[PDB]
């Protein structure tokens, strides 16, 4: 079948026929896109994958990359979903392609998506990234590639040749680049490439926005729950090298009291075993936290040329469109992986003084006086002890804090500089989620809805959960053709108005239709994007 | 007529016969309450007035204590209305007293009155505080006194014994033990006595309740618009020397290179013209500022023990009974004292520049990053710069910051500590108020309303306004007597709650019957009254 059989700048691969609820869908996985980067590749810059002899199959989904999983819940949907459903090994750049059965007829455009795991963790090949109904629904050609995450991904020693940082997001953008050559193809159009992330696939994509280089390789961009502006989605190089070289330590790299060569230093920790360095991953933050990852995107002076506070603060995005949004309750999911009180089996109603130490553990970086500024404005003084509001309020410091008040920066910056964005607050809680109600909407709850899995009968949400994936679907792919996600000429009813610094618009993405809002956050954020950063500086 | 003439413990009096609305009163105006503290007895504690013989004269008001006079907006009743009415002189320290004609049948309950005006100003005297009303309408006896503001009442070089400071309290205390033995004799209780004073008054009122002296001569206590413990109604000993000396050298004394003798200090003082004192007392200010003033209360260790702070804080107030109360807009009528933009003759929109530099004025103790702080909480982030927001924000960080939080502060300190507290908000602005309709009720707006001026029929207000009124003189008197501002036995309708912490109820006091209410400025309140000290004891 000459469907599922493509020629690419490298070789022949052969797909596989997918069956999704309203058709046919053609499926190319495990796509090499890069040389193994493994041995005394590690740490290093990704490389083009060589050319092929034969026909590569690509029938199948290819391995998660190395990367700590998740134990915490064994068994619990709500984590496992989460978890590596492939092999791991440090051979996993491979990238994967959905197209509809039978190819396009012109060139479609094309959602690439990043995958999202605090840079320390993620794959592809989840059940949740599943493409095939975006492509045989809505008729578009999605790529859904794998990245080194953790150590591999991003352990640097900043200036240093051999781990240099970043090397995960250059997986990326060696996957946009291949895109670009080759997803033609496939029906694609290298012309309309919309990259897509959650979490920090969604920070990624924001640093491709930030990266010159990444520019060229795609035209549009959206951005859920995760920017590459806020606390957690970058470090310095200082930081970096001291958690290298500490992780390095922790592994006996070097050996003895040696020192001062960091190629033997990197040489050395060429050869520990994979898990060895996974093994010692959570050790080098500096202090007790959540929200906060070891290895992730470093502010070299390369890839990135300066913070991407100071880029979005003055970088030129005049012309580009973006999307860009947050569910209801960030901060929930990441209360229970070390906030003491917090579990997803009990209701977590938490005492005050539980609530003042999580401030501490959810806001590491503050001083007392910062942390007292906190606690003063999430504390409700007509009841300072009433344990519910005291929980809802420590997500809202863990998710306004990471995810809400940084996206809201992010617009703003936006919108301000030329961008076209446009926001929105997904609040709809699946019926199906097995997480306890107290953590309402979820960090990553969004994503089976764009994805489409409801569209799928046996998975078995409700109807109207059907008929609004389908509704964020079609806002997903209209962004990506247009520019703007509503509904074509066809002015069918609520419409979606750019978020704005004056008017400062966004919407309710949940089961009642379009409900345009102002103000994300507005004041809370002006807290935390305005004044608690010269209160932290001045501290 | 015998209902004109009373022996006093010091002599006999005639009062006159005075003509409410519903009957006639009995009205004492002008009684001797101490030796007129002229001369060498300038800026020492009141001495009891000597007996005279035949009969007193107390047909008639007396001189209104020396005082700097409002000029500003001259001939304009908004401020006028405050002016002295009387003649300007250092013998000023007489009471007056209104009884229903003809004398009550058994002994009546007695509302002293303090008035007040920064401490610096003020009297008996004027119109608003006309207790015909109250005495004829609700058979009250009222009883309001002079005491000396500015350097004569508060001039002080603490530890001196001729300029010792609080002398203008001394003279309150003087007026109430005189009100003790002798209100009797007018029909009074000299066993309810219940003080009552708005502005300094109130932090007057307050300063009662915490000196032990003072608390033997009376039993009930209202607080409007006022309290003892902000930051305006006291200043410490090392102040109040430095304003006192500053204050004397402008005057010339000592002349010359001379010094360290207090008591030549004050001697050469006690020499200078009554208006010369008058014409420093505005320059002894550290600050530009507002809602501040040169000469109050000192906290010597001896009226004061400790501040007022401290006071509320560990003193026990289990069984005081305390009503308390603010007005819509505190702030307004200070704004155009002084803060760049703001006049009563424009609607005084202004720029958010100004703004930035009122709250420097109105919060003249703050650090920068205090004021940031301040800034941070008015500013409304959506619309920075809309010139009516600004405008209203101005006024809340002074009326928040002086009277209202303040107030909160005391309400909830009394009531953890035993005291039966009862709160308001007065929302009705008079029909006939002169100032404009932007400063909405104004700080002492509420004055009119409870002596009960709307019952006069020439004065013309509503008939709502009079019912209004009446209502209001009922609650007052009410408070007086039972130590519960609601209808008697008679549960009709709308009931008023004592303030608690834990519901933290007040009441709307307006045209619409009573609507009970939780949280006084709650949040605000917080922040002024528990995060701001901190800030600013860190900077």
């Amino acid at each position: 079948d000459p469907q599922l059989l493509v020629r690419v700048r490298g070789g022949q691969l052969r797909g596989i026929r997918l069956k999704a609820p309203g058709g046919p869908v053609s499926a190319f996985l495990g796509i090499p896109f890069a040389e193994p980067p493994v041995g005394s590749r590690r740490f290093m810059p990704p490389e083009p994958k060589r050319p092929w002899s034969g026909v590569l199959d690509a029938t199948t989904f290819q391995n998660v990359c190395y990367q700590y999983v998740d134990t915490l819940y064994p068994g619990f949907e709500g984590t496992e979903m989460w978890n590596p459903n492939r092999e791991l090994s440090e051979d996993c750049l491979y990238l994967n392609v959905w197209t509809p059965y039978p190819r396009p007829a012109s060139p479609t455009p094309v959602l690439i998506w990043i995958y999202g795991g605090g840079f320390y963790s993620g794959a592809a090949s989840l059940d949740v990234y599943d493409g095939r109904f975006l492509a045989q629904v809505e008729g578009a050609v999605l790529v859904s590639m794998n990245y080194r995450v953790g150590t591999f991904g991003f352990l640097a020693l900043p200036g240093s040749r051999e781990a240099p940082g970043n090397v995960g997001l250059l997986d990326q953008r060696l996957a946009l680049q291949w895109v670009q050559e080759n997803i033609a193809a496939f029906g694609g159009d290298p012309m309309s490439v919309t990259l897509f992330g959650e979490s920090a696939g969604a920070a990624s994509v924001g640093m491709h926005i930030l990266s010159l280089p990444s520019r060229s390789l795609f035209h549009r961009a959206v951005l859920q729950s995760g920017t590459p502006n806020g606390p957690w989605a970058t470090v310095s190089a200082g930081e970096a090298r001291r958690r290298a070289t500490l992780l390095a330590r922790l592994v006996g790299c070097p050996p003895g009291g040696a020192g001062g060569n960091d190629t033997e230093l990197i040489a050395c920790l060429r050869t520990r075993p994979a898990q060895d360095l996974v093994d010692h991953e959570w050790h080098v933050l500096p202090q007790e936290s959540i929200f906060r990852f070891s290895f992730v995107p470093v502010v070299d002076g390369d890839f990135l040329s300066d913070t991407p506070e100071a880029l979005i603060n003055t970088g030129d995005f005049q012309d580009l469109q973006v999307l860009v949004g947050v569910v209801k309750d960030e901060g929930s999911y990441f209360l229970v992986y070390g906030v003491p009180g917090f579990s997803k089996d009990n209701e977590s109603l938490i005492s005050r003084a539980q609530f003042l130490a999580g401030v501490r553990i959810g806001v590491p970086q503050a001083s007392d006086l910062a942390a007292e500024a906190v606690v003063l404005h999430y504390t409700d003084w007509l009841h300072p002890e009433d344990p519910t509001h005291l929980r809802d309020a420590m997500s809202a410091v863990v998710g306004d804090h990471n995810v809400v008040c940084p996206v809201a920066q992010l617009a703003g910056r936006l919108a301000a500089q030329g961008a076209r964005v446009y926001a929105y607050i997904f609040e709809h809680r699946a019926s199906t989620l097995t997480w306890p109600l107290w953590m309402g909407v979820p960090h990553g709850y969004e994503i089976e809805f764009i994805f489409g899995l409801p569209l799928d009968p046996s998975l078995n949400y409700t109807t109207e959960e059907r008929i609004f994936a389908q509704r964020l679907m079609k806002y997903w792919t209209n962004f990506a053709r247009t520019g703007d996600p509503n509904d074509p000429r066809d002015s069918k009813s609520p419409q979606w108005p750019p978020y704005t610094t004056a008017a400062q618009q966004y919407v309710s993405l949940n089961l009642k239709p379009l409900e345009v809002r102002r103000g994300l956050r507005a004041q809370t954020c002006a807290f935390w994007n305005r004044f608690l950063p010269k209160l932290l500086s001045a501290t």
